[PDB]
């Protein structure tokens, strides 16, 4: 518990694929040079974590999952001076070393720290010196996307976290760790929505809803929300959607319907679902000449685009953590919440003990929730 | 308004070559101009028309890249008179629709078919034709139909140019040069000091190299499977050249290694399934941009991971130029030697020998063959 000593605490480990999480007692070593050890206060489950338990996907085991959270600094490694015990922080999967070609360009938010560009979900699986800080029943355990928040205490790289306001409500600002930021920024930075434009958002979960918030703040005059589960519409409307459509209850392809309603198509579209049908429709429903499609979610490995479509004016791009330069922007999003610029409360549907983590996973797998807050 | 009797090339059906025939050309009506063609070239698009695998209409008068002079104008026309030099084109700018008014695109409300533009603008504004042969009415092609001594076009499809222009060279502005030059400048938006890659070294790709250089690029890589295309590439601005058939590793991997990560802008002026995939792969992460110009296949497949990691895709239409307003400017640049079009013309042949010009192109032996009368 105290500095320099190994800690023993609760956690949830995935011993192998296609299986539920087990509650165990583990040992968390102290931080080394350029590392920080955090006490996790609140955390949520994200579809990216569950995706790791899918047998048809690539992943490593045994591992400690989790990447959306908020907490407090317990101790820091040798030579560290930008962090100290007591400070409130928020870690993330997108690093910002501030010391590379990519970090210097205003055209991207990627960083030279990343190594795998074909399978990012298995990158950052160990610390810089290529060793692990986790141990359980003798065996060494893998880290997950540089965070691993499903443990009371974790250790991260200085390039993977930021200090925030001393009076921040950690049981809510934890949403800034992944979901909210990714959707909000996709609209503002990646798609670059403009005043008076028309937008279309596919998928109404935490990401899609945050994208609607972003479009409204950017000044769009019309926002069309699409989802196969109609029960998600009321919450979308409370946040800014002006129209709603269920592909399942329509006679014609949903894109043909959108095209009719707008007399040609929308200026900007964002896919926050990621299926073969949503990706195709997201492109189809934009106006020719200057229509823009931004990819956010992706459950499939590829998309097929007709050649005549780009020749006629349509373009395609995608986002990574909402396009935010992580270390510099996260503090600012926290300040915005303080000033009531947007309400993170509507994104929370459940609250439960960390012990019941497996129930939160079922709820999400059943589309009966948005986000569930877990606490130790 | 007399009817003119002249010669022209007609395609009667799919699967057979063009036939030289004697036809009748009617006088121009309101908002129309009758042009005397002085020089015309053959473009890959004209050849696709007779391929049974492609969609097309028959019988038709093909051709769409040329330069010429005004013979006569229709009732009420005042911006044109007999003797003026002009250049027609497939991308209209009617200036009486909503799209022409927008600074976000170069498309126009005059267009109707967006899945097969090669069969659009097949008749005039009033839905009738101006061509006749052996008692049969004949179709127009993409609003131009240049394979004829005389043709008639809508005022939204041409522009008057400098009185001293050399019509035997500025004809390239009608399609090929403008499309490649503009793809780099307007569509890809190449910037000073950047690195680019151009796939395909025919008229369009060479013009893209000319455009990259004028925009300020510091490095220009040229790729083609036919090595005889290299000497002209270097004469126009290429700094490095690569032939896929003489490399063991895939060409996109060679480009990535020679640049330590890839290029800032790529332009596909070939359009095969292999070039489209390579054009995307050879761009840098974070901000790499791929622009589609050529297109031999109907689709392209993009990996989800690539767009998430910063790569983007777009495409060009007549180089992004507002046709009526920009063509005259391009003619002026040539007059002032900003670039040199003479290097793009490799042969000349009498109009009656059109079929020999087509065979020359299908053997990869030429860039552009000018046809004269
Ligand atoms: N690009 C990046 O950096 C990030 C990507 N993501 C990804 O974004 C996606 C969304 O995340 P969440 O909102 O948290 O997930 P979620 O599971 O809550 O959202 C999915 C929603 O899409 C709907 N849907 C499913 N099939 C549909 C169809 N055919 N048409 C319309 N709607 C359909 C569902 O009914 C549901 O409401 C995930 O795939 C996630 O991994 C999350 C964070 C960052
Ligand atoms: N988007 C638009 O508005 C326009 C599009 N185009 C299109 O652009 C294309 C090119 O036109 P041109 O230069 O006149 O044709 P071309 O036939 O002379 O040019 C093709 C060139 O690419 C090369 N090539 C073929 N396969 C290759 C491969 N795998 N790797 C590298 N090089 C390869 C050939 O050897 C040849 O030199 C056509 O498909 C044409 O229809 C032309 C004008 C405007
Ligand atoms: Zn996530
Ligand atoms: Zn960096
Ligand atoms: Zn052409
Ligand atoms: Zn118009």
């Amino acid at each position: 518990g105290t500095q320099g000593k190994v800690i023993k605490c609760k956690a949830a480990i995935a011993w192998k694929t296609g299986s539920p999480l087990c509650i165990e007692e583990i040992e968390v070593s102290p931080p080394k040079a350029c590392e920080v050890r955090i006490q996790v206060i609140a955390t949520c489950v994200c579809p990216t974590d569950i995706n790791a338990t899918d047998p048809k996907k690539k992943a490593l085991f045994p591992v400690v999952l989790g990447h959306e959270c908020a907490g407090i600094v317990e101790s820091v490694g040798p030579g560290v001076t930008n962090f100290k015990p007591g400070d409130k922080v928020i870690p993330f999967f997108a690093p910002q070393c501030k010391r590379c070609k990519l970090c210097l360009s205003p055209l991207t938010n990627l960083c030279g720290k990343l190594r795998n560009f074909k399978y990012p979900t298995i990158d950052q699986e160990l610390m810089e010196d290529r060793t692990s800080r986790f141990t359980c029943k003798g065996r060494s355990i893998y880290h997950f996307m540089g965070v691993s928040s499903f443990s009371q205490y974790t250790v991260v790289s200085e390039a993977n976290l930021a200090r925030v306001d001393d009076e921040a409500n950690l049981e809510r600002v934890c949403l800034i760790g992944c979901g909210f930021s990714s959707g909000y920024g996709a609209a503002i930075n990646t798609a670059k929505v403009t005043p008076g434009s028309t937008c279309a958002v596919f998928g109404l979960g935490c990401v899609g809803l945050s994208a609607i918030i972003g479009c409204k703040i950017a000044g769009a005059s019309r926002i069309i929300a699409i989802d196969i589960n109609g029960e998600k519409f009321p919450k979308a409307k409370a946040l800014g959607a002006t129209d709603c459509l269920n592909p399942r209850e329509l006679d014609k392809p949903v894109q043909d319907v959108i095209t009719e309603l707008t007399a040609g198509g929308v200026d900007y579209s964002l896919d926050c679902a990621g299926t073969a049908q949503t990706l195709k429709a997201a492109v189809d429903c934009t106006v020719l000449g200057w229509g823009s499609c931004t990819v956010v979610g992706a459950k499939v490995d590829e998309m097929t685009i007709p050649t005549v479509d780009v020749i006629l004016g349509r373009s395609i791009n995608g986002t990574f953590f909402g396009g935010w330069k992580s270390v510099d922007s996260v503090p600012n999003l926290v300040s915005d919440y303080k000033n009531k610029k947007f309400d993170l409360d509507l994104l929370v549907t459940h609250a439960l003990p960390f012990e019941s983590i497996n129930d939160a996973i079922d709820l999400m797998k059943e589309g009966k929730s948005i986000r569930t807050i877990l606490t130790f």
